[PDB]
RNA sequence: AUGAGGUGGCAAGAAAUGGGCUACAUUUUCUACCCCAGAAAAACGAUAGCCCUUAUGAAACUUAAGGGUCGAAGGUGGAUUUAGC
């Protein structure tokens, strides 16, 4: 196999080859966001070989040819269910992290808009709501991912947490992040502050921010959360959602924004719906317009053959008839070269 | 008048019994979806009780639907017994 960890080597000629994430990179760059099925696959194989695909290569080429002076260009990976949008976004995230960018990764925007029973009224803004658990978990993950720049960045304004507690201007962003992580009740606010800070620092040229949000359509969709009066809650009424909406605006420069659509886990969306407009909604498409959509599709014959060979070399296909050409054709037909269906099918052979 | 007509009224539970529904959950519950999800998990569980509204009606206390409230018995059940090629 092409067991390669260098992100500056793989290119169009490496389409179909493999790209290895080292265990240190797996632990640091990806404390979250990796699909659970691939998390299990990594934990079993003891490897993190991502197949290099054309959409990921195109996104990498665009990010290499971009200029940070320009306002943040929005890229949107989209495709059919289980085509590899999340893992393409993860590949781009890892490449950018190795490029010493600052990775602002959202593992799943759907989690913040569904199944939350610890919602509280926001002290900073009585018209909004706070999700302490989600914010605390994301703050921990963000501190893990971007530790090296966490202390270097200086905050630009003084922020207050209580009548007694406040964060002074010029303090490290690590102070705010650790305040959010430890003091869970304020964590949501800290999240917004961090985002705000990052944005202006991106404008200041302090670093090269890469905003990575999976399931971006959840920002402008619908939330299943309810009020204390059993009333539905609009997405903008959540502080985290509003802050992420502000971050999605292209009114800042110093990097680029990369998002991945995901009907899986979305609310009030038909199963077969995958197109950008249908998943995003009119408001979502208007907010994201303009953007560059990148289509992620099923494996080609070369990619499917490479995946099958990778499974065989790891002895995952334990069935006796799997190495035969007939078994390969059966798997290709029953999966239609779809990466998720193929992996799920091979998980029990 | 053992005929005819009008007004009003029963119909409850000590209790046993037959049949049915819902369940006693994790192959489950909630939500989206209508099958690649996220949560819940000592909660699961009433179509019961009480209150309110609505529908029908001349009339609802006695009907039905919905909502609020309550969250109980129950934790896969003896001999026996039903049905299905
Ligand atoms: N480049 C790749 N190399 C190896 N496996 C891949 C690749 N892309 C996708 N997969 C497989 O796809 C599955 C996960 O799919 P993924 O989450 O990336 O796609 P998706 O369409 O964005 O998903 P979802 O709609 O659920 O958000 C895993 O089983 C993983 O092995
Ligand atoms: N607790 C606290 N939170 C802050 C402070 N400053 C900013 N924030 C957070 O950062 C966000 C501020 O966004 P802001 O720039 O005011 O956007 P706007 O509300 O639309 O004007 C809010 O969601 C707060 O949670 C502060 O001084 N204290
Ligand atoms: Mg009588």
């Amino acid at each position: 196999r092409t067991n390669e960890n260098d992100p500056a080597k793989h290119g169009d000629q490496h389409e179909g080859q493999h790209y290895n994430i080292s265990p240190q990179d797996l632990e640091t760059v990806f404390p979250h966001g990796l699909p659970p099925r691939f998390v299990m696959q990594v934990k079993t194989f003891s490897e993190a070989c991502l197949m290099v695909r054309k959409p990921a290569l195109e996104l990498l080429h665009y990010l290499k040819n971009t200029s940070f002076a320009y306002p943040a260009i929005r890229y949107l990976l989209y495709g059919e269910k289980g085509t590899g949008k999340t893992l393409s976004l993860c590949h781009v995230i890892h490449f950018c992290a190795k490029q010493d960018w600052l990775i602002l990764h959202i593992p799943d925007a759907h989690l913040w808009v569904k199944n939350c029973r610890d919602l509280l009224q926001s002290s900073y803004n009585k018209q909004r709501f706070d999700q302490p658990l989600e914010a605390s978990t994301w703050l921990k993950n963000f501190k893990t991912t971007n530790e090296r720049f966490l202390n270097q960045i200086k905050v630009q304004e003084k922020y207050v947490w209580n009548k007694r507690e406040s964060t002074e201007k010029g303090s490290p962003l690590g102070e705010v992040v650790e305040q959010g992580i430890t003091r869970v009740r304020n964590a949501t606010d800290a999240v917004g502050i961090v985002l705000k800070e990052l944005k202006r620092q991106s404008s200041l040229g302090m670093f090269h921010l890469l905003v990575a949000v999976d399931g971006i359509n959840a920002l402008w969709g619908r939330t299943t959360l309810k009020r204390e009066d059993k009333s539905p809650i609009a997405p903008e009424e959540l502080a985290l959602v509003h802050n992420l909406r502000k971050m999605m605006k292209n009114d800042w420069h110093g990097g680029a924004i990369v998002s991945a659509l995901s009907q899986t886990g979305s609310l009030f969306k038909p199963r077969k719906a995958y197109l950008p407009q249908e998943l995003l909604g009119k408001e979502g498409f208007d907010a994201l317009d303009p953007f560059i959509p990148i289509l992620v599709s099923n494996y080609n014959p070369k990619e499917f053959e490479s995946c099958i060979q990778y499974y065989l070399e790891n002895n995952w296909l334990q069935h006796e008839k799997a190495p035969t050409e007939e078994g390969k054709k059966e798997l290709l037909f029953l999966s239609n070269a779809n990466p998720s269906l193929l992996e799920r099918h091979c998980a029990y052979l």
